[PDB]
């Protein structure tokens, strides 16, 4: 399990695992 979501203006989130 490791996820890779980023916060902020113009940020996407994303996810693996």
């Amino acid at each position: 399990k490791s996820i890779r979501i980023q916060r902020g203006p113009g940020r996407a989130f994303v996810t693996i695992g």
